[PDB]
This record gives structure tokens, sequence and C-alpha cells, in this order.
């Protein structure tokens, strides 16, 4: 590939994306690599390549960088944000949450990014002051703040 | 896209979107959202996201503020074809405000870490010859902006 | 992605791009589109590949021309994907070669035969190619003692 | 690589990889493997197979004599952003002892077909928006090359 997204791992990016893999589709482990015992996995996480790299506590994962989710409906929703939050990780605001790595994810329905981009201002406004009370996005009542 | 890469900026998504856009290849803007309402680091009709592809990645730049900062915790690594291509887009990124870093990782001025990495080096390095490899990455070390030619000498 | 692998069929692409997702590692169903106005078009992945399946009726037919060659680690996976390919109402041909049920050409290569084949020691490497143009499914241990 | 695209030649496969590495962006050759004996369409010593790696896509060019024909039931299709890349990769490939073909639609000197695809047509297709992909659709249906600024009229 010829842009790879690169992650910082304290001895855990293998374990990081096995889960990655078993949980999100179009994700795989592909390539494992040791030091010139892990140092580097090659991995693919909903068709995105990444590379996990073993490098110790250095560096901290920030919600600079994210993984933004588009998901179809409320059961995807629940099911992902259930996976990432359950799994050592935590909750946070408006559809984002925290893996056991540190790394930010947002589980975010399709209707919400649509509904804030929607050309109807009054629409969009209603919709984004209901996130903005959420921690897990709410697919009805973002439908119904639109409405 | 179902998988986006989303990047926190201060009120620059848009200017660091069409930055990325002339700079590397295959890289687009491809849509901008304003802000429907009022919010922490933004009024009404500001630039809330900002959607690019740079590489074959789908992006989003949010205009979140100043709230959080970026580190190496995160980097998008560009596999570059000759040392022309590297030289290009390390000179790009360091050039605009940016900052210079250790074995091909860069900053650029948003803080955001781009590794400029030729192929020749990740194929040296991930090499069957473990002793060539080791060689070729204590000669990575050695370097800012990565010299292909010393590389693939140290690697032989 | 900047280059995809477009491949036509006869109102089939859905079924073949499910039938690889489940058969090969890092592949998957990505997207299906209908026409401009069922299925026109699929979006799927193979190994890494992104593929594009075009629902075109009859018109095109596959050959030897296009195929692709999978790299396999050991009997046991060449077997399986082998096998996955050929009693999928597929067939059998020569030198590790075979066609799926839609007629597209796949070679399951040992990652040992293309090793062996390009080897610098070059009365090995020939040893094995002689042995490999013997051959349908590619039996690895033969390779290995004939390049041996 | 995993899976690697193996495309039939007549003895010509180092060319195409060659003409296809100064074609296409971040394309290369990466390795000449020769026959190790006679075969049915080669001398020991001859070109066997050529590796190469065609924008993110790996490939292996195969030199098996006139024995099988290309046709439309395989292609690549390639994305592009802009009327100069459109026109600057159909040139080439068509100019080359190619062929011109519909809707994108061409052919290189060895019988493989090309798809020059601008994004904006895909997506325009691909739209919910239906009866504007119609547009866009019977549009493109007036075409060899490409020309993104009537498929933009049509869809709008």
């Amino acid at each position: 590939s010829k842009n790879t997204i690169c992650l910082w791992y304290d001895s855990a990016a293998l374990e990081a994306a096995t889960f990655y893999a078993e949980t999100f589709p179009d994700s795989a482990v592909l390539a494992v690599h040791r030091a010139p015992d892990v140092l580097t996995v090659e991995f693919r996480v909903m068709g995105i390549p990444c590379l996990g790299l073993n490098g110790g506590p250095a560096f901290r994962h920030s919600e600079a960088f994210s993984f933004q989710v588009a998901t179809d409906d409320q059961a995807e929703t629940d099911r992902l944000w259930n996976a990432i939050v359950d799994n050592g990780g935590e909750e946070s605001a408006c559809g984002w949450c925290r893996d056991k790595w540190g790394i930010s994810w947002q589980i975010t329905p399709r209707v919400l990014s649509e509904a804030i981009a929607s050309p109807d201002r009054a629409a969009a406004r209603r919709a984004f002051e209901a996130m903005m009370t959420m921690g897990r996005i709410d697919i009805a009542t973002i439908e119904k703040a639109f409405k």
C-alpha cells in the first residue's frame, strides 16, 4: 500500500490487530515481523491498511487520531460500541469511545453523519444538539430530533 | 467509507486537506461540512469537518479546537519509489512550517507525523537475510530524510 | 483504490464474491450496486486485492490469459484451496492451475515451488521445474525431493 | 504477495512490465526470473516470469507463448482525479500499439484491457440519486475516452 496507517503499541500490536480482525468486517492480520519478539504487525481494519509497532510506552494515543466507523443501524452501532468498550475500553461523548490500547474510535451511524451535513440547517442543528447529549448514539433519538 | 481516518485540527482542517491534496499523489479534498450550530470551538457556519482522501485512505479533518495534540502514536507511512519522490514529499512537509525527525519521520505544520519511507528501506528491513536487515536498520538510524543509495550499500 | 481488478460475470458476481470471501484470507464482500435504472456490480476483496465484479451477461469468457496466483505455505493449505475451487463446480488443470465455476483461472502455488524454480542453483531449479510439469495439484514433498 | 495477478504474454512480459512501470504512477519492475530449462514457449535462460507492481497491485507477467489470448473478461480499472491524468493514461495505452474502446475502456499492445475511469464517473453511476446516475450512465455511453465535464453536466 502506498499509504499505511501506523499505530504505536506497548507490547500488544498483535493482540490488538487480532481483536480488530475478529470484531470488524473486512479486517485481518496480514503479516507478523520480528526485529532484524514481534516488532511489527501488518493488518487491515475495514479496508484500511495498517502497521502496528511494538515500541514500548514512549508514545500515548489521544483523540487527535480516531477511526470513525459508519454504522447502518442500531444493532450494528450497539455491537461495535459494546465490543470496544467492554473489552477493557471506555465510553466517551458523541459516539466516541476508546479501546484497551488507548486508541479512539467513533461508532457513528450513517443517519447521524447525513443529518449533521444536511442542507436543511434547522434539522441539522436539531440533530447536532441531540448528539451533544449522548455517549453511545441512539439513532431513533437522532431521527426524531432531525424530523 | 466504512472506516475513515479522523484527524483533529484547531480551525485548520480545510487548510491541511488542501495542502495534502497539492502535495501527495492521488489525493483530493472531497467535501466541506459547515457547523449547523455553535459549539465549543466554532460558530455556526464555520468549517466543522472536511472529507479528503490521501493515497487510497479516506480521511476526515475535524475542527475541534486546541483540546488535543498529535504525537507519534499515530503516523501515515508513505511508500516512495525513488529518491526524487522521497525528497519531494519530505521537503514539502518540512518546508511548509513543518519539522524534520528521524529515520524518515517528519511532522507537518499541524503536528501530524508522516513517514516518507522508500520501499527499498522497508524491503531491506523485513528481509529474510536477517543480518543484512539489521545492517539496513542500523544505517537508517543515522538519517533524517532517507538516502536510498546509502541504505542499499549497508544492505549489501 | 487507484487500481481495481475488474472481472466479468454472467449473473453471478455476488455468488462468486461471496465464495471467494469464505474461501480465502483477507477477503470480503464490500458493496453491492444495482443498475442506475438486479445486482449490476459487486465490490470485493480477494487476499488484499480490490476487485469489481460486473454482471454483464455471457458476452465475454474467461481464459488462462488472466489468473490469480495464490502463494501457499504447506500441503494442508494447498489442498484446502485447490479442493475449494475444483470441488465447487470447477476443474483441475496442470502445474497448480485450476478453474472456478465462473471460469476464472487460479494457480495454487506453494511458496517452496516458486522459490525452487527461481533458485540460483540451476540444476536444482530445473529438477523442480521438470517435476512440476508432471503434476496437476502441486505435491510439495515431491517438489522438495526433486529439488534436493 | 499472497495473491498475485498473473498475466499471459507471448515472449513480451519484460517489455510490458517495463512499459507499465514508466507509464503509470507508483509502478515498478521488481524481479526477472529466467527459465531453468527448455519449455513449450522458451529456451533455458529466456525470461519466464517478471514480477511487477502497478498502482498497489502485485503482478506477474508470464511468457507462455501464443496459447491463450486476453479479453474484456479481465480488466484493470484505474481511477483518475482529473482530465489531465485521464488523457495521459488513455493516450499512453492506446498510442503504444493499443486500441481505443468504449466508456473508458481501451486495450494495450499485448491485448490487455484497461479502463481509465474518472472517480467522478464511478461516483455518479453508483449514486442513490438514481435518475442522475442514469443520466451519467447514458452520457458515458456516448464516449470512448471519458470527458469529465460532460459527465458532470449530465449528472446535474
